[PDB]
């Protein structure tokens, strides 16, 4: 009947390296960033702000970007090391089962860590890229172009038409990327397993991804707390009733999480050393 053949981290682990699960799908949130240590962007009371969300409204940006900069400025991470969870998605993609990796975070962590445009939704946008806000203009920027602006406290202007340049990050009043409603429909055709790192399931309409599996698909949440079951207020993740056949919960940080699964897959050595190899080589930018 079920894929899993008990509803454990080692039940997802045979199922992951038996011949049924090819295809793997990540939704991560911010869990799987926290051991990373950036300031969490997403006080303000000297900006005169007419609501709090105009510091993350596009209308407003336009008018007076020069609080969102600020805040930009104070919030800048004091390095960007991806963690062992970012690193278990790029080992999953070397090893040939990762479909897609659809994340909340801005924090350009899954890029570093080696994840390319074609295997990521970024589903908020990020902070990696920027461009020119001018329709007929858009030309792109890179992170250090913008950084050396922000420390300056510059406000960033496009060489090209000197309108604002505004990082690539979702703003209130933007819809979400055509990317991920696109991405979606295919991808959830060809999955064959959910990991769910270190998001909780709350914000919309990222949260509803969970009810685009297949009903076979298993789903694994690794995360500090137990998340995505039905709200007995308000397709959700089912780990306890008796009727529970495919969705497991492993609780505690979601690095330790993405340690024991690798170690039951065997592949602690190689996620060790690639851990190793990247932190040091971003520790040694010279
Ligand atoms: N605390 C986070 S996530 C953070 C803050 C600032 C920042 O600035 C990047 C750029 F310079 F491109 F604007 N990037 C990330
Ligand atoms: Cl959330
Ligand atoms: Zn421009």
């Amino acid at each position: 009947e079920r894929l899993l053949d008990e509803l454990t981290l080692e039940g997802v682990a045979r199922y992951m390296q038996s011949e049924r699960c090819r295809r793997v799908i990540c939704l991560v949130g911010a869990g799987i960033s926290t051991s990373a240590g950036i300031p969490d962007f997403r006080n303000l009371e000297k900006y005169h702000l007419p609501y709090p969300e105009a510091i993350f409204e596009i209308s407003y940006f336009k008018k007076h970007p020069e609080p969102f900069f600020a805040l930009a400025k104070e919030l800048y991470p004091g390095q960007f090391k991806p963690t062992i969870c970012h690193y278990f998605m790029r080992l999953l993609k070397d090893k040939g089962l990762l479909l897609r990796c659809y994340t909340q975070n801005i924090d350009t962590l899954e890029r570093i860590a080696g994840l390319e445009q074609e295997d990521l939704v970024e589903a908020h946008g990020t902070f990696y890229t920027s461009h020119c806000v001018s329709a007929s203009c858009r030309h792109e920027y890179p992170l250090s172009w913008m950084k050396e602006k922000i420390f300056s406290e510059v406000t960033p202007k496009c060489e090209d038409c000197q309108s604002l340049v505004k990082p690539d990050i979702v703003f209130f009043g933007e819809s979400l990327p055509a990317r991920f409603f696109s991405c979606m429909q295919s991808d959830f055709l060809k999955v064959d397993l959910l990991l769910v790192m270190g998001t909780s399931l709350q914000v919309q309409p990222f949260a509803s991804l969970i009810s685009k599996a297949p009903l076979s698909t298993p789903r694994l949440l690794i995360n500090k707390e137990k998340a995505g079951q039905s709200d007995p207020f308000l397709g959700g993740m089912d780990f306890d009733s008796k009727k529970a056949y495919r969705d497991v919960a492993w609780l505690g940080e979601c690095d330790q999480g993405c340690l024991a699964l690798a170690e039951l897959l065997g592949w602690k050595k190689e996620l060790e050393d690639l851990v190793r190899r990247e932190h040091a080589s971003i520790d040694a930018q010279s």
